[PDB]
C-alpha cells in the first residue's frame, strides 16, 4: 500500500521540497501527536490511489475534510461503508437521482466508484483536527492542492472542473476556461443546496461536455 500515488508523485513532487511543504507536513505531525486527526495518515492522499493523474476527466473541488469519527478517507464528499452518507452527500444523491433517470443509490457513500473513473474528488485542505471545522485551514495545504489545480489546469484538456460553492469557485477562479470545462453552482450543504445546487444537473451537463471533449462519460451509478 501507497502512500502517495506513483503518476501523482512524478509530477507534484516538486512541490515536496519548498519551505511551506516542509512546515505544513511538521504542522500536521505534530497535531498528530496530540490530537486525533482526520483521515489517519494513510487516507490523506486517497485522492491520488484511485486512477493514473492523466486519467483525470472530472475535477470537484471541495474545502475541508469531514471531521466526525470514521467519515474522511481522502476522497470529498465520501464516506466508507458502513457509514451513512452526511446531509451534503444525501443531496449529491438526491440531485443525481432527478438529474439522471436511470441513477440508483447505492445504498452507501463511498464515492471510490467515481474516482477510479477519473473523478477527482479534491478537498482543499487535506487534514482536520477531530470535531473541529477549518482547524487545519490556511497551514500549507491551500499552496498543495493550488498546485494540484495548477498542474491539472497546464498539462491537460477538456476536463470539466464543477465548482459548488464559492469556496471551490475561488479555488477554480483561474482556470482557462478555453481550454477546460467549468460549471458553477451553489453548495450541496442543507444550508446552500436551495440557492442553485437543487436543478443544477451538472451531472449530465457533465456527461455532454465529456462527449465534446471527445471523452467517455462518467457511469454516475457505478459505485
Ligand atoms: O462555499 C459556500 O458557498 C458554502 C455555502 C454553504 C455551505 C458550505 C459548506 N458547508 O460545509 C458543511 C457541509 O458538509 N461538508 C462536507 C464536506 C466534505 C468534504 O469532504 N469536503 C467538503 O468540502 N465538504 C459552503
Amino acid at each position: 500500500m501507497e502512500f502517495f500515488g506513483e503518476s501523482w508523485k512524478k509530477h507534484l513532487s516538486g512541490e515536496f521540497g519548498k519551505p511551506y511543504f516542509i512546515k505544513l507536513m511538521g504542522f500536521v505531525a505534530e497535531e498528530r501527536k496530540h490530537y486525533t486527526v482526520y483521515p489517519p495518515p494513510h487516507q490523506v492522499f486517497t485522492w491520488t490511489q484511485m486512477c493514473d493523474i492523466k486519467d483525470v476527466k472530472v475535477v470537484i473541488l471541495g474545502q475541508d475534510p469531514y471531521h466526525g469519527p470514521n467519515q474522511a478517507h481522502g476522497l470529498c464528499f465520501s464516506v466508507q461503508r458502513p457509514v451513512p452518507p452526511p446531509p451534503s452527500l444525501e443531496n449529491i444523491y438526491k440531485e443525481l437521482s432527478t438529474d439522471i433517470e436511470d441513477f440508483v443509490h447505492p445504498g452507501h457513500g463511498d464515492l471510490s466508484g467515481w474516482a477510479k473513473q477519473g473523478v477527482l474528488l479534491l478537498n482543499a485542505v487535506l487534514t482536520v483536527r477531530a470535531h473541529q471545522a477549518n482547524s487545519h485551514k490556511e497551514r500549507g495545504w491551500e499552496q498543495f492542492t493550488d498546485a494540484v489545480v495548477s498542474w491539472l489546469n497546464q498539462n491537460s484538456n477538456g476536463l470539466v472542473f464543477l465548482l459548488w460553492g464559492s469556496y471551490a469557485q475561488k479555488k477554480g477562479s483561474a482556470i482557462d476556461r478555453k481550454r477546460h470545462h467549468v460549471l458553477q453552482t451553489a453548495h450541496p450543504s442543507p444550508l446552500s443546496v436551495y440557492r442553485g445546487f437543487f436543478g443544477c444537473r451538472h451531472f449530465s451537463k457533465t456527461n455532454e461536455l465529456l462527449q465534446k471533449s471527445g471523452k467517455k462519460p462518467i457511469d454516475w451509478k457505478e459505485l
